[PDB]
């Protein structure tokens, strides 16, 4: 009945063109936040939404089909639960001391230099990151690790790319 | 006259910590748009602003020093002029036909595949990109080309990166 309620959710969200645009994604993400007032956030803007659709748009149709959206939707569902349980002091945000546990639960084993870089890019002055920033960060992190492994075909720990490839990977995100 | 004017603009923008944060950048970019109502745009939000600071934050201080800000400010000044002049049909936006000329004027020689990727990521349904999307795009494009050349140390047209480097390049942007 889960695959069923989901297909129904997707049919209604995707609409006439059978795909979830950045605007449709933004709308549903903002309803999630409104239905969960314990999650602090300034909302998901169109810029963050386009960016998420882009790193998830594997077949480059510019929008999210059933499979692409499912993969993303299921990740956001997991990450939202992680955000809630790792927010130990109940501030509605994820602080620098809470971050490592959160990402580890998400399945990401990062070092201190990466964490500092993350906090500096996504967290605020106090070292706290809100809901949409947390989700936006994880969606991208997941996409980047996956892209790396995709290119690391010989499993040497290094990937080699030309300028066209580099631009596609960095600009379409 | 005008240099005395830029240092002065910076002193007032940077404030007490001598650096321009994403929030300060956002403020000044939005005054530019408000003073130039011929430029169509939904404004520069905090997510786009943080992203711009990140790709420009060469010394990873999390903010823009005098030199980093100057480099960015001067680029935005050029690009804004290009935006205005390459907007042939005076729509206040840069359309798919106007894009190639605009980027070429900016110093970018991209192929059709890259252009389609750009339009898909930054332009609207009609293939039109507004002011903040154009600036955000170019700041990122410039950063990515510079980053690539920096890493292509043997000038082979191929760069090789390990996961740590890859994450820094992709996540801190
Ligand atoms: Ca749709
Ligand atoms: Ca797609
Ligand atoms: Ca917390
Ligand atoms: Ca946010
Ligand atoms: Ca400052
Ligand atoms: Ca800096
Ligand atoms: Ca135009
Ligand atoms: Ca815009």
């Amino acid at each position: 009945e889960e695959e069923r309620q989901f297909r129904k959710l997707f049919v209604q969200l995707a609409g006439d063109d059978m795909e979830v645009s950045a605007t449709e994604l933004m709308n549903i993400l903002n309803k999630v936040v409104t239905r969960h007032p314990d999650l602090k956030t300034d909302g998901f803007g169109i810029d963050t939404s386009r960016s998420m659709v882009a790193v998830m748009d594997s077949d480059t149709t510019g929008k999210l089909g059933f499979e692409e959206f499912k993969y993303l939707w299921n990740n956001i569902k997991k990450w939202q639960g992680i955000y809630k349980r790792f927010d130990t002091d109940r501030s509605g945000t994820i602080g620098s001391n809470e971050l490592p546990g959160a990402f580890e639960a998400a399945g990401f084993h990062l070092n201190q230099h990466i964490y500092s870089m993350i906090i500096r890019r996504y967290s605020d002055e106090t070292g706290n990151m809100d809901f949409d920033n947390f989700i936006s960060c994880l969606v991208r992190l997941d996409a980047m690790f996956r892209a790396f492994r995709s290119l690391d075909k010989n499993g040497t720990g290094q990937i080699q790319v030309n300028i066209q490839e580099w631009l596609q990977l960095t600009m379409y995100s």
